[PDB]
């Protein structure tokens, strides 16, 4: 059965672990502790693809950036700060990977709310510059949490 290593990134307090656990639990977390780092697993089936999800939930190891697959970059769209780190975290990425054609999906979390500080386009225009998908999503709601991930499956797949 094949297995995908997918790694999310971003600043702290973005939703990594809130979109990991909506996607395993579908049930959204409001205080999940900060500091807690590990791995997940899923079967699920994509594309008609019965396959297993490795997921690495970061919290800020070296094993899942080195063999890590895909990457989510992710950012909060009321959180400009976490936009701006967003360059860090693919640098990041490209160094360990040793490659600029890395599997990546930009993800704007928490898209339910209102203090919109980080515009679609913005961040459409980033990732257009890296070659890779933007994806926006909540965790709270679960919108397009899926797409993000299965997105991110699809990107791995391409390589
Ligand atoms: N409204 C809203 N809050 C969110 C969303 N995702 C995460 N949060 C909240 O943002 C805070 C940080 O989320 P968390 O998953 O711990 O972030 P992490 O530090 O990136 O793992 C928590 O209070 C979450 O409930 C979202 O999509 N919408
Ligand atoms: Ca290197
Ligand atoms: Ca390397
Ligand atoms: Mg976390
Ligand atoms: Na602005
Ligand atoms: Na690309």
């Amino acid at each position: 059965m094949t297995e995908y290593k997918l790694v999310v990134v971003g600043a702290c307090g973005v939703g990594k672990s809130a979109l990991t656990i909506q996607l395993i639990q579908n049930h959204f977390v409001d205080e999940y502790d900060p500091t807690i780092e590990d791995s997940y697993r899923k079967q699920v089936v994509i594309d008609g693809e019965t396959c297993l999800l490795d997921i690495l939930d970061t919290a800020g190891r070296d094993q899942y950036m080195r063999t890590g697959e895909g990457f989510l970059c992710v950012f909060a769209i009321n959180n400009t700060k976490s936009f701006e780190d967003i360059h860090q975290y693919r640098e990041q990425i490209k160094r360990v990977k040793d490659s600029d054609d890395v599997p990546m999906v930009l993800v704007g979390n928490k898209c339910d709310l209102a203090a919109r500080t980080v515009e679609s386009r913005q961040a459409q225009d980033l990732a257009r510059s890296y070659g890779i998908p933007y994806i926006e999503t909540s965790a709270k709601t679960r919108q397009g949490v899926e797409d993000a991930f299965y997105t991110l499956v699809r990107e791995i797949r391409q390589h």
